[PDB]
């Protein structure tokens, strides 16, 4: 989950591009809260076949539920309200199209790398 | 402490209502990142005079840019992302009618005090 760490140290003139990579399907809250879990899997691979996307999506929902219990401890009402919304949004839209949500995540991670490659080679 | 914290430390039964209260009217992100400032404002008055509402509004935005300023150097991209969502939300929906948000936020706080009382009276 170091990729999210790098992105947090992005140069001030790249953040707006970073803020735009996320969306209601893949909120930035999700990208951070489960960054470890997210970076553990090959998303391009999970998006290649329906079988892989179906399982990944099933577990994403599990990780979101596991985090819901986490912020429930912290009394992080805010983040309980967010994950609650996020989970409901993901279910109604991707429970019959797990490949679609997989593509989105895959695309975002590719974009984060592509963005980092710009800032990285921007040291000349 | 703030009235927001007192609400966070509420029974799981009271939270459901706390969440239903911020489903539409205004983002709980705002209610939380600016709880101190939000609570230190006469919204009932700001709701009756348009010019005052515009000025309280201008101030709310100012407070946002202040935090956004800090979070920018602390490299807390997720917090910046929340603030950014608040501005776009306020900019499009209340810049041309600040008195509206003035009423909404006024109401919400009125509804929060109710939760604090029902919860307090439940201490018997
Ligand atoms: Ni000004």
């Amino acid at each position: 989950g170091s990729q999210w760490n790098q992105l947090q140290q992005l140069d001030t003139r790249y953040l707006e591009q970073l803020h735009q990579l996320y969306s209601d399907s893949f909120p930035m809250e999700l990208r951070q809260f489960l960054a470890p879990w997210i970076e553990s899997q090959d998303w391009a691979y999970a998006a290649s076949k329906e079988s892989h996307a179906t399982l990944v999506f099933h577990n994403l929902l599990g990780e979101i539920d596991q985090q819901y219990s986490r912020f429930l401890q912290e009394s992080n009402v805010l983040y309980q309200h967010n994950l609650r919304r996020i989970k409901q949004f993901l279910q109604s839209r991707y429970l019959e199209k797990p490949m679609e949500i997989a593509r989105i995540v895959a695309r975002c991670l590719w974009e984060e790398s592509r963005l980092l490659q710009t800032a990285a080679t921007a040291a000349q």
